[PDB]
Order: C-alpha cells, then structure tokens, then sequence
C-alpha cells in the first residue's frame, strides 16, 4: 500500500534523488498522519556543495541600485517621470525611496530587500487576510488553490512571473507556488472608503543556488546568527499587471569549502517521527513538507556560510492557554544538517 509508513519511507530511499516521489501521505499512529510535499528542487544529485557567499547590497553601490530601479519600475509600470525620490542613511545602510503622491506607486530600496507595489498590491498582499509568513499558523496555504482568476490564466500569469525573475537576474527554482487572492481575501485595512477587494496572483519564486533555494526557515537567529527570514521572492498581478514585487535578501556564491553525500530523506523521515512521537501530549501531528534547502549561516564581515539542511515543516494541533480544550493548528518545522542528519533545536 501506498499509503503504509514503511512504504513511504521505503519511498523515500531512492538511490537517485530525480526519483523521489513528490507527495507522500500515510497515518503513522491515531496522534501522527503524514500528509507532506516533498521537495528537491532542481538539485541533480545526492552530492551537494557547502561553501561561502557573501551578501548582495542592493542600496551601497548608487548606480546599481538605480539599475534595479529602473527594472522594478518596468514592472509596475511606474511613471518615472512624474516620480520623488528620496534617500535616509541608517547605520551605514542606504536607503532609497521612489513615490508617485498622485498613484500611490513605490518603490523601496534597502541594503537587503527592494519592494515595488502599487496602491492596490499593497492592500491585496500586506492590508488583507493574506499574509506571507509560515509562522505561527502558515495562513497563506488557504489560499493555495487551482482556481483561475478571469483576466489571465495561472499558466500565462507563471510566464509573467518567470519573465519578471529572469529580468531582474534572480536565478530561482523551477518549482514556484501560487496563492489565489479572490473574494477569500477580506480586505482588513482599507485605506479609503474607495477601496476594495482586487483579483490578484501571488506567486512564491525560490531564489537558489546549484538548483536547491536558500531557507525558507521562520527567523532563527539562535541558529543561523542573524535574523534570518524567509526566501521568497513575491511576484503578485492583477487585472493592471504586476502589482507587488517583494525581493528577499540576495547572496553571491564566493567559493566552494566542501563537497560531501547528503542524506536520503528517507533517514530524516523515520528520525523526525521518533522525534514528534515524543511531543504527542502537547497535540495531535500532521507533517506537511520535507524540503532540501541551504541555509546561511553568519560568519564576518557581510561572509555566510552556506550548507545544506532538510527541513521538516508540520502542524500542531495544539491546546490554546487558559482553554480546557480549545486548540490551534500551530505551523512549527525542525531542520537537519543534510549530511549528518544531527537536529538543530528549535525553540
Ligand atoms: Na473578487
């Protein structure tokens, strides 16, 4: 049976990570269901590279920022001409600003993120009950659907999302997820009395780097020695066009450090099961993504190192304080060294 847990993880074993599967579901006790994505990207092989890169500054070099101002600017369709910018140093980060007071457009460019959004991707992506982070509850995976909104089909707005990422350079996985912004998504904080709920596309690109995405790890600043967030790149579109383009911190690969034979998610599986057998008392389990990532890791001077981790994210249906049986469905995730298999803690 497909559905059996030493099936699935039998599954899990494949001597070439291309044959894995990419879904897995099976019940491992009445108090952990496994329902879970499995994700290799476009890793080639078991063998995967550690190494140093450094970080990219979008906002010191002025010229190459605008550069990528200009290119936000396409895609949006701001009016330059009719444009203010504006410019703030923080702590030797720059900082650059670009307003249309008449639209509402901007353009935001800092040491390690660039936002470009219109007055209505704004409220679709950051004033409504869509948000984009996994935790504490990963709301975004309501809004994972295969419906097609009326103005493009998802096909033809993927197109204008992987054409987006190659003109802004940002090499990302082939794998990318959608988010359906429709009625569902209730517009919470209006700013006018004019505005109201637009049919956007939300689509989740994967920066990465030898075809694996960096982390997509909640911060973790105990563990990585930053704050760390999550690798997304979100391209979102509407009836208008591109409507919201968040750009996450970006990294350049410096050098190889080493070479080594990652393990089979198989292994990460059965250890992660033993592991939530043991928090049973604190809720019901369901484990929903075994995911291969590299995760940066601070080292000096603007220099991660960058290793590769298999990520286990799952859900916890957990006790609400003061409630005698009230529970929420908590977004929690464990990660791996991948050549080790050693377990990070996650606090
Ligand atoms: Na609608």
């Amino acid at each position: 049976d497909l559905n059996d847990y030493e099936n699935v993880l039998n599954s899990l074993d494949e001597e070439q990570i291309g044959k894995l599967p990419q879904n897995i579901k099976c019940v491992v006790n009445d108090k952990l269901n496994i329902d879970s994505e499995i994700n290799i990207w476009d890793a080639t092989s078991y063998y995967v590279k550690s190494g140093k890169v450094k970080a990219i500054n979008f906002s010191e070099n002025k010229d190459k920022c605008y550069d990528l101002m200009e290119k936000l600017a396409k895609a949006i369709n701001l009016n330059k001409d009719v444009c203010v910018q504006s410019h703030r140093s923080e702590n030797g980060n720059e900082i650059y600003l670009w307003d249309n007071n008449y639209t509402q457009d901007s353009i935001a460019i800092r040491n390690d993120s660039a936002l470009a959004e219109t007055h209505d991707g704004k409220l679709a992506v950051s004033a409504s009950k869509f948000g984009t982070y996994y935790s504490p509850f990963n709301d975004k995976d309501k809004f994972r659907t295969d419906k097609q909104l009326m103005f493009m089909s998802a096909e033809e707005a993927e197109e204008l999302a992987v054409k987006t990422a190659k003109e802004l350079e940002i090499n990302v996985c082939e794998k990318n997820e959608l988010y359906v912004l429709d009625d569902k998504n209730t517009l919470i904080f209006p700013e006018d009395d004019t505005d109201k709920q637009n049919d956007t596309y939300v689509f989740f690109m994967f920066p990465d780097v030898y075809g694996i995405p960096y982390s997509r790890c909640p911060e973790n600043e105990a563990l990585t020695g930053y704050a760390n967030q999550e690798n997304h790149l979100v391209i979102a579109m509407d009836e208008k066009g591109i409507s919201f383009l968040d750009i996450p911190p970006l990294y350049d690969w410096v050098e190889t450090t080493e070479t080594g034979e990652i393990l089979h998610p198989s292994s990460i599986l059965s250890k992660e099961v033993d592991k939530l057998k043991k928090y049973v008392t604190s809720g019901d389990i369901e484990v929903s993504e075994i995911s291969l990532e590299y995760m940066l890791f601070a080292d000096k001077n603007e220099t991660y190192d960058i290793k590769p981790v298999w990520v286990v994210y799952y859900y916890q249906n957990q006790l609400v304080t003061g409630e005698n049986s009230y529970t929420q469905k908590m977004a929690l995730y464990d990660v791996y060294d991948a050549y080790t298999g050693e377990e990070y803690r996650i606090q």
